[PDB]
């Protein structure tokens, strides 16, 4: 992977791996927002963040502060086959004081045709306090050497899906998966839950009958707390809606505490 | 990754993954085994091999078979780290009517220098009856093609570890992880629990506080029958001893042994 020619992008090419495909033989969404997460640590790792597991800035450093993600969004068109080449090109840009933001696009390496795209929306902690904040000025100034200064977005439509409002399901849930729990392979090198996990506990309660009939095609996720490497979970699904839609709750297995809330979009095959 | 210019074994490089690597910034022994999968079946699509799940010759297709793993055994010397470039190579060997074995090498592609091996032994299986069975005489030929003819392993020590008989751990355990279920990520492309996600069970019995001051050097592991995508799962460990373990995977339910395996661990 590199950076583009002018240094404000990084893109990386990906061989489809033999355990990355499910059924149909392509690639699955869990496969994809791994690519996603690897391929957005080789650019932060370009501009010079840390390499500690966190990707800090010298400010944040000194602060004790990191970047937590509020939201990530995905929408694919094509999976890519067992095989396959695929080439993702990524960017961040600042949102104000409110956060930051990291899009992908996705691309059939051979075609050069647009296979997929994502945004995710990230908010900034005090890594001792969990506390959430707003960014400051120093941190925005270090944010500007590296981001492209004109809006650049994987998704410029309008009033689009990826900003949504994702209401809260009500019980009783129409489906449900009880008693998930993390092991050690869903940990990342600072033993939180990786990320990419949770997509997994919010699709076990998506019925057998519809994974093999249909397509995923969209998936907005909201993280609100962290399961922590000791907490049980329990994922909840309702459907909404040839598209079919849900609503999607994981919550913990004991209190009932939310600690996601999303929907996804699956198209008949 | 290529043939060697023999076309009697395999070789391809990996550029270890931020997700792949644990506490230590290195690569887990979980993404070690997906990597040996990997090239596995790279070679395998290299020299003619089915492409659909299972790797089946032309007369495995024929009569209804399939290839199932018997054992594995990996030890590793150093682990790769975030970024770090690993080279692996494998080849195949038939052991007359047993079954087969796939041996790998792994190497510090920057050093040349060898950091870890493995070998793994497969038996063949009907794919409707499930009932193991011995090799006949035509897929040992088709073998013949790709495999070295003089015997080249990975361990070629006297009596050495890989081939050690395992014993069954007897109750109680020293420590226990219970209620394990695959999700559909542990799942392969036939819908079937993948190889690697038992190693990731065996493993979570060990207690955390020996996984934060050991590395794990190696690991041997039987496969006795598969968990199914609706089955759950119990792991136990018992310290045997350097530590080392007795490790068992049985069905949450009546017991039902999965797998048994050992492994050892050097202090960091
Ligand atoms: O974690 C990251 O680096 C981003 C990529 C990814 C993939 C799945 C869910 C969230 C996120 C955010
Ligand atoms: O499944 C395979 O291809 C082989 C590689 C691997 C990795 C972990 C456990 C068993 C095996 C056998």
């Amino acid at each position: 992977g590199s950076l583009t020619e002018d240094g404000l992008s990084y893109k990386e090419k990906f061989v489809v791996r033999s355990y990355e495909v499910g059924s149909n033989k392509t690639a699955t969404v869990e496969t994809i927002a791994n690519l996603l997460q690897e391929v957005g640590c080789n650019h932060a790792q370009s501009v010079g963040f840390s390499t500690d597991g966190f990707a800090t800035t010298t400010t944040m450093r000194k602060l004790h502060l990191i970047w937590v993600t509020a939201r990530m969004h995905i929408e694919i068109y094509k999976y890519p086959a067992w095989g396959d080449v695929v080439e993702i090109e990524t960017w961040c840009q600042s949102e104000g004081r409110i956060g930051t933001r990291r899009d992908w696009i996705l691309k059939d390496s051979v075609t050069g045709e647009v296979t997929g795209r994502a945004t995710s929306k990230w908010v900034m902690m005090n890594q001792d306090t969990r506390r959430l904040q707003k960014v400051s000025d120093d941190v925005r100034d270090e944010y500007l050497v590296f981001c492209p200064q004109e809006p650049r977005l994987a998704f410029p439509e309008e009033n689009n899906r990826s900003l949504k409002k994702i209401p809260k399901l009500e019980d009783p849930a129409q489906y449900s998966m009880i008693g998930l729990k993390p092991r050690r392979a869903d940990l990342d090198m600072n033993q939180h839950v990786n990320n990419v996990t949770y997509i997994g506990w919010v699709l076990e309660s998506i019925p057998q009958e519809i994974v093999d009939t249909h397509e995923l095609q969209v998936i907005t996720l909201d993280y609100r707390r962290e399961c922590q490497q000791d907490d049980v979970v329990d994922s909840l699904t309702t459907t909404t809606s040839n598209d079919s839609q849900f609503l999607h709750l994981l919550r913990l297995s004991g209190d009932g505490q939310e600690i996601n809330r999303g929907t996804t979009l699956w198209r008949k095959k």
